[PDB]
């Protein structure tokens, strides 16, 4: 933060010398100096340079619009102005709500001058960053020795050893010396709430429009399951998103609650859909209730909003029509729908507060906002009792939090503030936008296959788009409307291979094929389905990596086309069983996988084995509980009717669990089986393409087994 | 990495000029180059500066006896030698074990050996770092553009913002693209125990003498639950050591597990002791079982080793006499016991396996190693499922763990491999005993008072002292021999106020005021009693900071003996109340202070309140669960007695759980009432001297309430 | 308030470039460096140089004996040690009353050293001047800008004028700015006996030997006139 830029060339020496004798000032205080030829230059260079913290010009050749159009970029950039001609009565209220400081022309004042430039450079920085993060950092400023935790004593240990050193290198002195532990009593403690961290929460509860939060550093799974352990006591019934993170089963394993289950919707993609409207009605769930053993009226309810593929929820009608006294969106995956008026009402902390209701959002704040991993957040709006929840979130939390996780959850949080915070979401959207737009452009213009994008046809301007029952892009059967939105942010690709009907074509590309293509390329996709492939274009995709990406993708048609080698189109597959991929060409792998999808009728297995639900014989608290009393047993796949399963099972693809523990698979949900079945068969024909079921356990002989209920 | 030392300073052109070419062509390699004087200034050099990545000399003028002295320093330092005069035959075999690399003076030669010396250099590398973490850099080292998580994309999203720049500066670009997840396939996956990450993990499980090792990323806390829930199972009885981390007692809250109690001794100061041989007795433990309500023999126990004061088991006895299958040995303050033979026999890894049992230990690789904070180890030694094992630890895990948390504990493991991390542990333990010999001489020269240091009298070599009846230095009533033993590492100060007897002197100097002091002048204190300080001389801790330590105390004892102004000595603290220090001198504060200490007569109290147990009417699972429902109400501290408590109480001091969910206070202890009580009144005198109860909550009347069940 | 003698001049590259280094880095950070041949160079350097603020030596070479005859000409002068084969259990109790810092010999330490030393050099500066002097330089260091008297306004009008501007070349730029009034609430006030001015009263009688002690801006001639109408009523002999 020490760039100052100044706009002029003046022709007066009066003006000049000043000028040069500051621009050395400066220099001696460590600032800088660029020079601008004229004003769209310096627009310019602000909106591409973050690190210019300050602005000089001439009054008399620019009026104060240039500190207009500056302040729409950055309100608390620090502006300059040199005053000649004008007096105190050229300025109006409007231009003194700028954050302009007035200097004059004198030959020996470059010294003061660059003080004041100094100490309002030491103010601009203090006014962006946030309390805990500015704390940390004027701590480590101060340099103290410490002999408490952490080991290391701010990296000297590392410095002592050669293998440390290498480390202590690569990561930085300030890395090391912001490791502290609640020791140092200037920072106070996350557990506690006290000092900075204090402050802290209130701030990012301001920013993120939450009555009170709390910071995780544990990631969303530990935030998941604090705020499920505080809303479900024992032997009480929890109303699940069948599209639940595995963390909730975790919770439902670690507490004994009895759950009921929403049911979500899928394509013939995979791709899962959202809950219909009428799983949230009172009489769907008491009919579910009658029907499920020691079930009682759901006091919790968890819905993952939005789903891994970019679909929200209107959530208006959910907090509306959910006769729950507490609802948790998991939102781990959009925790930014606060910052652009696109997402309203599409998230948990929309609005305001729910009569009787206590509305919880968990957001990782490390998914898509700028936090180291393991950062998360949770949002309440609503009435809690703050003791208890407390205890909920000592339970899960370590006393020795990673200071520097914390307070990349804070300055994520001072990222999104302001008119660089609001350029920084709008322009993520937008840059979305372009690419969704121009990959729909390419393949209309591609004389043969291309990618497509899952995405409605007509897109313009920047929305959520609605997914109505007309339109058939989405794929899903009799949805309701008003109900689910697409993120223009998750952008789905889609690789030939499947019809509009949803059955599958003569012939495909399997993504996997294209992903690893774009790994040897460089780039790496989120995640891979049969025939999608997720890009998040976060905040910190910029105009050269989406560009890359196009470049790669049509790199890939033509090496396809061109039907190379394996050898040479993928060589790291190749280095995995070198003898099977000799004189092994692309197409002939892409076929040869495509018809083992067709020919075990992958879509059709998927859908139905997703379509019913297992019977559930035992909660999972219960069927865990015995697992850890050594009384189950490992059988083979093909002997899991009637067995009640001790592990979930969870199958790549869809990526979502397909079993509980405490479930059991009847005549009825024989198709589950058939699916997994087949996933073991297609796992076994080439090398890097293997099957990958949690809770199956590939033996020696390359059958699998699952662990059930003796 | 890119030091080298060149030795010689000859005579002889022929020598002289290729050595200056070298120097040229290294440099142009990106080396730099230093010059020592002789062999010891070179072998200073070594010692001093572990950034030495190589050493050249001349063959002639130095025998292979210095690559000895080398590399009994570091054993995979390389070494050039130039050879003139010597042949092939003037090498022996165990010369020729050493890392050394020949050359020979020749005229455009130093391109190549400079080469060489790159390609030998960078073998150095490879060969000290351990796996994840190399490949972890070679991964940063590629460069690929990232469209998954995190989202700021290695370190983009906060190029793109002002504030986010400043995060940026301050961590550095390598810190921010080493933030990766499992979308990157390459490094392998975590909770999948694949690539790299099961080399580290079977790294280190060979370098911690362990069968099995895993990573943790949220702390010892998290590593105890982990063990924990895969070792109790619902409705089973648990031994725990009553000096046990608040996370057992999480654990205890979270699942329904009976608990029996070890019961560790205490001294006058508050310094908890261990638990005597008698408890780890079948008929003790029988005995107890048979009279705590739904209890059975004890399926696992947990014992704290060491204390947080240093003191450490005798593990083998306790191995041999505990009849229960599962021990769980809470080392977290003890990760170094592998590294140097007195801890031999001292810790839970110690020895080989144990006939019928498994062993656990949870080390903070982060408290006394040198690793990020939340940096954990569970370490196995014994038979376990090793599947329901794995779900036990996803289920406190994320899914998206901080890859540099993680490298940091592998790299953690390699930092004590070899010569250098052998000079490392010894160096840290006998710069701990030069600190107490210095303590003990100055407290002999001192006339007038003086910091005494908790240790034996006498102590030479470096070793683990035993505590033996006879000595009174511990202040342990009847302990028993052979059985607790002090880790010099963890030296504890204290300052007058307290008779050898156990009773308190007519003056003393609380140690919060020492504290303060430290704090304000630099040094940071591990943790403070009411008149002991707790300072860790780990592997980071260095010459320069002891002397300042020794400085910064003398310093106080000079201020203190002037009778200074708290105004002056304590400008924080004064800062605090300004009005209530105006005038107040620091022999004042620290006698009115001592003396509120001496008249409630707070060391009795504590001692006595930590005598008896309060009764355990439910276990703390049932307490937390219907604290949950909402049935729990808050009294008053004079209202306890009968009222089964639902949070657990923790008072500082003695910092350690006083009372558990689910226990109740009844006349026979009442003292731990009165103890509490007491400390409210002494917190009720001093600003910046506040109560800290952990579980009782101060009304706005200047009272304490507590939560219990309804 | 920036010089800073290093003594030694030793033989070894694994102490002389660290000292190199710290050298470059304390010039850096704005210090003057001087080099003493030997101890009695050192000590006769002290004698004659006030502005002499820190001293470096080698442990090695010169025993804690230089420290203390360096504290007998001024016991607050920083000095800086460094050890290389000295210990803690090598400092005795008289020893360390002395105002010594102890640092070691490394490569790349240069940088957090200088800083300990500027940290250091600010301390004694500030632990010998008197509470209100230094009151008045923070303030002047502030640079805040006035509205009140006196009416030169830190010196801007002498700045403004020809012969203004001779008269502010003389007295220097820090000799206006200190030129303030009681508008300046944080300095207290002389009448009024407030803030810092209370502070700097009861350092004075402490050093002269006083009850109490007035600080008098109109000569011994008003002194004399303020202590001879308190105590000499009208009518009185
Ligand atoms: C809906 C939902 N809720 C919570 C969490 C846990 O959040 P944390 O991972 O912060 O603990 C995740 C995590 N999802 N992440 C992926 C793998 C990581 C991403 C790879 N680029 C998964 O596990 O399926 C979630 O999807
Ligand atoms: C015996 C024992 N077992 C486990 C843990 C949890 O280990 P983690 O903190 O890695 O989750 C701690 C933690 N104890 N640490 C101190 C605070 C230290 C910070 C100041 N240097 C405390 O909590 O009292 C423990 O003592
Ligand atoms: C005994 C005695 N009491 C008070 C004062 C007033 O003290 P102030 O002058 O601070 O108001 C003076 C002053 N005496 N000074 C000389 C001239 C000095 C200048 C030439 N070097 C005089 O007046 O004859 C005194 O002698």
């Amino acid at each position: 933060m020490n760039i100052i830029a100044i706009l002029n060339h003046m022709g007066v020496y009066f003006k000049e010398e000043p000028i040069r004798e500051l621009h050395k000032a400066l220099e001696a205080l460590d600032f800088q100096i660029v020079y601008p030829n004229d004003r769209e230059d310096l627009l310019k260079l602000i909106d591409n340079n973050a690190r210019l913290c300050g602005v000089i010009f001439d009054w008399d050749t620019y009026n104060l619009d240039l500190c207009e159009e500056i302040s729409a970029m950055n309100e608390h950039l620090p502006v300059y102005a040199f005053a000649n001609t004008h007096s105190t009565l050229d300025v109006s209220l409007n231009d003194l709500r700028l954050n302009v400081e007035f200097f004059e022309y004198a030959l020996g004042a470059a010294q003061d001058i660059a003080q004041k430039i100094r100490q309002s450079t030491d103010a601009y920085i203090d006014e962006i960053l946030p309390p805990l993060t500015k704390a940390l950092f004027n701590y480590v400023k101060e340099g103290k020795y410490t002999f408490c935790t952490p080991g290391h004593m701010g990296g000297t240990a590392f410095q002592k050893s050669p293998v440390g050193s290498i480390f202590y290198d690569f990561f930085g002195a300030n890395a090391m010396k912001s490791d502290i532990s609640i020791s140092v009593g200037e920072l106070g403690s996350l557990l506690d709430h006290s000092g900075p961290h204090k402050e802290a929460e209130e701030y990012i509860a301001r920013t993120f429009n939450a009555e009170r939060s709390y910071m995780v550093t544990n990631g969303t799974s530990t935030a998941n399951k604090i705020v499920g352990m505080y809303s479900a006591p024992a032997g009480s019934t929890v109303l699940i998103d069948r599209n639940c993170h595995k963390s909730l089963t975790h919770l439902m394993m670690m507490s004994d609650i009895t759950p009921i289950y929403f049911r979500p919707t899928r394509n013939a993609y995979g791709i899962l859909g959202g809950i219909p409207k009428s799983e949230f009605q009172h009489d769907t769930i008491a009919e579910r209730v009658a029907q499920t053993p020691n079930a009682t009226w759901p006091v919790h309810a968890v819905v993952t909003n939005s789903t891994y593929d970019g679909l929200l929820y209107n959530t208006d009608y959910i907090k509306e029509a959910l006769d729950v006294k507490s609802i948790h969106f998991d939102s781990a995956w959009v925790p930014y729908t606060n910052f652009s008026p696109i997402y309203k009402g599409l998230c948990g902390m929309s609005g305001g507060r729910v009569e009787g209701k206590v509305i919880y959002e968990t957001q990782s704040t490390h998914k898509l906002l700028a936090a180291f991993s393991q950062a998360s957040m949770i949002h309440v709006k609503g009435d809690i009792n703050e003791e208890t929840f407390n205890e909920a979130y000592m339970m899960h939390t370590s006393t020795s939090p990673h200071y520097g996780i914390v307070a990349s959850t804070e300055t994520a949080a001072a990222m999104m503030k302001g008119n660089a915070g609001k350029r920084l979401i709008n322009g993520s959207i937008e840059r979305a936008i372009r690419f969704r737009k121009e990959i729909k452009r390419l393949n209309s213009e591609s004389e043969g296959w291309f990618f497509d994008v899952w995405q409605p046809e007509g897109i313009d301007e920047a929305k959520c788009w609605p997914l109505d029952s007309k339109d058939n892009w989405h794929g899903f059967k009799d949805i309701d409307n008003d109900h689910m939105y697409l993120d223009p942010i998750k952008v789905t690709l889609l690789t030939p291979g499947m019809q509009k009907d949803g059955s599958m074509a003569d012939t495909g590309i399997p993504a996997s094929i294209v992903s690893k293509y774009l790994d040897e390329h460089g780039i790496i996709v989120e995640k891979t389905g049969p025939y999608n492939m997720l890009f998040l274009f976060s905040i910190g995709i910029d105009k050269t990596k989406a560009l890359s990406l196009l470049r790669a993708l049509t790199d890939f048609k033509r090496s396809y086309d061109l039907n190379l080698r394996v050898k040479n189109m993928l060589p790291s597959l190749y280095r995995e069983d070198p003898e099977f991929y000799e004189n092994m060409r692309i197409q002939e792998l892409a076929q040869g996988i495509h018809a083992l999808i067709q020919h075990h009728n992958l879509p059709d297995l998927m859908y139905r084995a997703f379509e019913v639900l297992p019977t559930m014989v035992m909660n999972p608290h219960a069927a865990f509980q015995m697992e850890l009393r050594g009384q189950t047993e490992e059988v083979y796949l093909e002997e899991m009717i009637g067995k009640v399963n001790a592990n979930m099972i969870l199958p790549y693809p869809p990526g979502v669990p397909l079993v509980m523990p405490g479930e059991m698979l009847t005549e009825e949900s024989r198709p589950v089986l058939e699916f997994l079945q087949m996933l073991c068969e297609i796992g076994a024909h080439y090398p890097g393409f293997e099957t990958d079921i949690h809770g199956a356990y590939r033996q020696a002989d390359g059958r699998y087994t699952v662990k059930v209920i003796k």
